């Protein structure tokens, strides 16, 4: 699932998924959004968002009986609409994008088996053995997590996109009226190599 | 406050604003944001969505020892993908519109002592003093929600649109929140959407969802 919103001068975006291969992932994935919306809407950054989605479905899953058997990936950005500036934080394989200069770029990176072996020194691992999730809101002890190091500057027109790959063709935008919808998409997915025909996307664009 | 996703089978939207008459609204509208997005997010109806935040703010009011004196007023809509089937919740002087035919057609009916007295069988109360919210989330006893009863169908284009205007609104900095389809064309809608008759202020906060 999706959401963008604004509250607290920031506008922010958050993509969720279910572990597929677990116990119960969309409501451990509901449990992540609502977290994350909640803090974002009150001020919060996406980092907070992250943590704050953890606590909460490590909590319910315990509460369970099925901790590390349940969980969701995720991604959120915030844009701070006072200064114009980016945070965004990831877990999992859902991907973070900065929209600048008229180009998307990768932000965050992914946690998997691959990237954890190319980081190790060993190479990339192909395949579905590669694609297996290392970190996931709702793992035991989460201590991998992608993030902004700083907040990112930018400039009206540029922005964000968080993506997770019915809800097919389907998007959520925070926008301003002088910002035109026509246009930045257009780009985007002129870019929109990036993302498959399937992805659920959420942006927004200062 | 707005926003707007996608769980389950549905695309929603939702507006939220604490009553800045009162005390402490941003705090209202918060709990009343994130109770009414949980909900949604996990497929439930707008009333339903409105029922949590209700109970979300009543309880963290109630706590504060403050429960009647802070509040915030809402509207929230969601579109059925598989169907393509409509519905909406509101209370206080939040707005839900029609997207059909080019147009914006009012939905949804204000709480407000005008219209409570014509909801009576009596005559309007204009201006300022006809405007006090007899209906907000967070009041002692919500009674009064209104609400879409049969869910409208709705084609690919059309769509729902929720405002929040209000005089009485914290002063924020915001962006439009809106739901939509490859398919649709962003920029194009919201012009489409508004021409010189947008039936709301040029500081309202927008959430829309388009099928």
């Amino acid at each position: 699932s999706n959401a963008v919103g604004t509250g607290g001068d920031k506008a922010y975006c958050v993509v969720v998924d279910g572990m597929g291969g677990m116990i119960r992932g969309d409501e451990a994935a509901q449990r992540a959004l609502s977290a994350s919306v909640g803090v974002l809407d009150a001020g919060g950054s996406p980092l907070d968002a992250v943590l704050a989605a953890q606590a909460a479905v490590h909590r319910w899953a315990s509460q369970g009986g099925i901790l590390g058997r349940t969980g969701a990936t995720m991604a959120v950005a915030a844009v701070n609409l006072r200064d114009g500036t980016l945070e965004w934080a990831s877990v999992g394989d859902c991907r973070v994008y900065l929209f600048k200069g008229g180009r998307l770029s990768r932000l965050s990176l992914d946690h998997n088996v691959s990237s954890e072996m190319v980081l190790l020194g060993r190479g990339p691992v192909p395949g579905p053995a590669g694609e297996m999730i290392t970190s996931f809101i709702g793992i035991e002890n989460l201590t991998e997590i992608s993030t902004s190091e700083a907040p990112l500057p930018l400039e009206a027109g540029e922005g964000v996109l968080v993506v997770s790959d019915l809800h097919e063709d389907r998007i959520a935008m925070a926008l301003s009226r002088g910002s035109d919808a026509r246009g930045i998409l257009q780009e985007v997915e002129a870019q929109g190599r990036p993302y498959q025909d399937n992805a659920t996307l959420a942006l927004v664009i200062l």
